[PDB]
Parts: C-alpha cells; sequence; structure tokens
C-alpha cells in the first residue's frame, strides 16, 4: 500500500501538470517534486514522460470503466451503446485540450520501451468499447472494431495535434466510423 | 520543362528516400541528384514533407493512369487484392515507407493543402477498386477509415510496437469490418 499511495500521487501529479501546461510540462522533476517523491524513486517505477502519461491515461480508463456498469452505457442497440460511449469520450477530450494535446504527443512518441504501459491502455480502451457493444462476453470482432475506432481517433488526433484538423473534424471522423461499422 | 525539372526533384526525392530513409530527404542532396538548383527546389517545395507527399501523390496518380478494372467480383475482394498489393510494396521498401511515415507525423498546417490533396486521390482510388467505377460517399468514407488505420498502425511499426506482419493484418481486418462480403 506504500507502493500505491507513491503511484497515486506520481499519477496524480501527472495529470495536474499535464492538464495545466500540456505535455511540455510535464518534465520528470517537476512531476517528482509536485508528487513528493525522491526522482529515483519516480524513474525506477516511470522512466520518462511517455510512461507517466500513458499509465496515467490508463487509470483514468478504469476509473470511468469501474463506474460504468453494463446498465450505464445507454442504448438497445450495439451501435446506440457504441455512440453513447464514443459520445462521452469525445465531450472529455474537447473539455481537456491541453490534457489531449499531452496523451496525443505522448503517444507519438511512444515505442517499444513503452509497450507494456501503451498494451494496457489498448486492452482497457478496446473491453471498454466492445463490452459497449456486447450484450455478454464480447465476440472477437467487437474487439477488432474497437482497434479500428481508436485507430481512427489517433491519426485524428495526429491531424488536430499539427493543426491540420479542427474539433469538428475529428468528430466527424469518428461518428462515420461507427455507423460505418455498426450503424 | 517546369514539369521536368518537377520530375526530376520527386525522382530523386523517391529514389533518396527509398535507400536512406527520411533522414536522408536532404534539400540539397535532392537538389544535387536532380540537377536543379537549391532555390529552385525550394521555390516548389519548401521541406522535405511536401517532397514526399508530392511525389507520394505522384505514384498513386501513376498506378490510377496506369489502372482498366481492378480484379474482383465485389468490393471486398477489389480493396482486399488493392490493399493487397500495396502491402506488399510496403514490405518490400521499409526506407520509403519510414520516410512517408515521418513526413505525415510531422506535416503541419503548411503542407496541409498538399497532405489533403493526396488524401483525396488516394481514397478516390480506393473507393474506385470498391465501385469498379464511379463510388458512393460511404465507399470514400470507408476509404478514409482505411487510410487512418493505416497511418495509426504505421505510427506503431516505426516505433517498434508493431510488426510489418501486424500492420497488414490490422488492414485486411478493416477491410473485412467495413466491406466484408
Amino acid at each position: 500500500e506504500a507502493q500505491r499511495e507513491r503511484r497515486k500521487r506520481i499519477l496524480d501529479a501527472t495529470m495536474a501538470i499535464a492538464s495545466k501546461g500540456g505535455y511540455e510540462a510535464v518534465q520528470m522533476r517537476a512531476v517528482a517534486d509536485r508528487a513528493d517523491v525522491a526522482v529515483g524513486t519516480l524513474y525506477r517505477y516511470f522512466p520518462s514522460k511517455v510512461h507517466l502519461l500513458v499509465s496515467a491515461l490508463g487509470r483514468e480508463f478504469s476509473r470511468i470503466d469501474a463506474k460504468t456498469d453494463r446498465s450505464a452505457v445507454a442504448g438497445a442497440t450495439p451501435f446506440q451503446r457504441l455512440n453513447f460511449m464514443v459520445g462521452k469520450l469525445n465531450r472529455a477530450m474537447q473539455r481537456n485540450p491541453l490534457l489531449t494535446e499531452a496523451m496525443t504527443r505522448a503517444y507519438v512518441f511512444a515505442d517499444a520501451s513503452a509497450a507494456s504501459e501503451v498494451d494496457q491502455v489498448e486492452k482497457l480502451i478496446d473491453s471498454m468499447f466492445a463490452r459497449a457493444m456486447a450484450n455478454g462476453e464480447p465476440t472477437e470482432d467487437q474487439y477488432h472494431i474497437a482497434r479500428v475506432i481508436s485507430d481512427v481517433w489517433l491519426s485524428n488526433l495526429l491531424a488536430w495535434l499539427t493543426r491540420r484538423a479542427s474539433a469538428t473534424d475529428v468528430s466527424k471522423r469518428l461518428d462515420l466510423a461507427v455507423r460505418l461499422l455498426i450503424g
């Protein structure tokens, strides 16, 4: 529980710093200072700012997940239920632009050294989207569909990040993808 | 003869990228290889992103202009065939693929028009394969979904989070999910 509380402070600090200042603000020293941990302690659990940011996003997904029971996702059809989940996440993104910037940059820099962290996020977000579609245990294809929606999301955040697309554009792409996959 | 200078510039871009990746695509090197003055180069194509994006657009225009019906009896088969041929070409050209993936990652507002034109062209080619002809709105949209999956997966390959076989698999899954017979 001493490891767990230290991790909690570190990810809390990451989220606060990113939401306040974007990717450039998330410096390892700044995070360790805010979290009241020694820097080495920080590096041992999270060797770079990518690992911090992706781990923090994973934690947010699991908080979202845990409050999201089967009945909480509104909709009679898979289409309705997925659209509702996507819509909620889309609005959360639009409400938190600096955080979105920090996470998007973290993803562009994520490499093999962060594969475990990226994989846990991917597993989590795909499970959320797949369980939203499914009435019981999801099918292989519902997992695959989740992965497609997640790739459309990332590629369009790439365009947003470099100032070639707006929020109108990203939402538009997501809503098309969902409809084309399961409308 | 502007179109000759252009041809030589884009030829040099593709040759340099194919052999040496993104890092080899430098304005002086491309200028020298293309036998143009670097200033002439900087007038037509202000950065390496512009060079790489324009060179890609040219390849797809050539594929378009040299393409008859595309093999397959349904939209799925025709798109599966086309995606397959492009995958094989990616696999045989990893350095070129690296150059292009970096170009798109780094492309910003100053190359937005070039990027948009190339998108319209590549997606129309996907959609035309689906349609074996003039495509529906939906077919153009599907093409864009496939192009977004492709770029995301290329980011993962470039960063060693995915293999070339992974990218190929993900693209096949996307095709089947969107238009599968």
